[PDB]
């Protein structure tokens, strides 16, 4: 509360570390469905169903332009990518499988990087 500060983690390297994690995501062989925004003019249903589209290139742009206030808002957008993917794709499809794989990949790197 007022004048009662918790000791808080050193967040000075967060931007660099999130960029490193995003780079590993971008270079994963299963990243291809997520590299660019879904084309809302070519994919029936997507605009109406997926209320907040997100993709790696959009995350990279927001990261590079100071649009994430903190590391949690970055993680929310990454997770949004895979939550959208689950909403629109069957688990037993290539993109569906890609999404689950990429989510798993992200969450381990997230834990390994920031959860001490
Ligand atoms: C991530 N891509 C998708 O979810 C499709 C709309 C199926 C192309």
């Amino acid at each position: 509360s007022m004048s009662v500060k918790k000791p808080k983690r050193d967040d000075s390297k967060d931007l660099a570390l999130c960029s490193m994690i995003l780079t590993e995501m971008e270079t994963h062989e299963d990243a291809w469905p997520f590299l660019l925004p879904v084309n809302l003019k070519l994919v029936p249903g997507y605009k109406k169903v997926i209320k907040k589209p997100m993709d790696f290139s959009t995350i990279r742009e927001k990261l590079s332009s100071g649009q994430y206030p903190n590391l949690e808002t970055f993680a929310l957008d990454v997770r949004l990518v895979f939550d959208n993917c689950e909403t629109f794709n069957e688990d037993d499809s290539d993109i569906g499988r890609a999404g689950h794989n990429m989510r798993k990949y992200f969450e381990k790197k997230w834990t390994d990087t920031f959860k001490v």
